[PDB]
């Protein structure tokens, strides 16, 4: 049996809820004590166990407030999650990649024993919004030991991510005029190797700012992806394969994947 399984057997309704089954506490990280990034908040499950750890970046002009809901929701499904502030809010994707890496290292090495005792440092993931999603792709290309990557409405001038080996879920937004899916999210997904576990989920009726507002579909599929790949939790394959409905009258605009994985 899988030693990394946490929490009850999942259902659609459990993943769509505003909170998962774990109570969550928070640890503040000050800007100055955050070596290589701008501080942030660590959310963790109160139940003592070891969990995978996730670092999440905002985008250009964004602060951790724009991603806080998602950090707390993911932590409530059984993850230690840091939502970061960047060194400046105008940092570019490849800078955000370095800061995500710094934040992972902070959680493992420099956070309190309350946080560190709950982290399985061999099971790490990264996520980010917009330029933070571009930073997610860059770090995933640089760190094949990561267990999952989730770029949310990502922006990056580099379209070629054929070097990425990490299981990657790209979430695009159909109405996005800031990082249009035709020039960012879809080219990124298409350049990822066909031989990795990957998926593309395009939200219906959503703008670039959809990740900054509590969103049932972003929360559901982020958690399912992290469960399946950070925890190797095959109880969550059912949500990814075949995935959300995308036909006429569907849950999303489009879903693609390399299932069965
Ligand atoms: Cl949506
Ligand atoms: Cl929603």
């Amino acid at each position: 049996a899988n030693p990394y399984e946490r929490g009850p057997n999942p259902t659609d309704a459990l993943l769509e809820a505003s909170s998962g089954p774990f109570s969550v506490s928070e640890e503040n990280v000050s800007r100055l004590s955050a070596s290589g990034f701008g501080g942030g908040t660590i959310y963790y499950p109160r139940e003592n166990n070891t969990y995978g750890a996730v670092a999440i970046s905002p985008g250009y002009t964004g602060t951790e407030a724009s991603i806080a809901w998602l950090g707390e929701r993911i932590a409530s499904h059984g993850f230690v999650v840091i939502t970061i502030d960047t060194i400046t809010t105008l940092d570019q994707p490849d800078s955000r990649a370095e800061q995500l890496n710094a934040a992972l290292n902070h959680m493992i090495n420099r956070a309190s024993s309350t946080v560190r005792s709950r982290i399985d440092s061999s099971r790490l993931a990264v996520m980010g919004h917009s330029m933070g999603g571009g930073g997610t792709l860059r770090l995933a290309s640089q760190r094949p030991d990561l267990k999952a990557a989730i770029p949310l409405t990502p922006w990056h001038l580099n379209k070629n991510w054929s070097s990425v080996t990490v299981p990657t879920l790209i979430i695009g937004a159909d109405l996005d005029t800031i990082a249009p899916v035709a020039t960012h999210a879809k080219p990124f997904y298409n350049s990822l190797p066909s031989s990795i576990s990957k998926a593309y989920l395009e939200l219906d009726g959503a703008t670039h700012f959809a990740p900054n507002i509590p969103n049932k579909i972003i929360g559901k599929y982020s958690v399912a992806w992290l469960k399946r790949f950070v925890d190797n939790d095959t109880r969550y394959t059912q949500f990814l394969c075949p995935g959300p409905r995308d036909g006429l009258f569907g849950e999303v605009e489009e879903y693609r994947s390399t299932c069965p994985f």
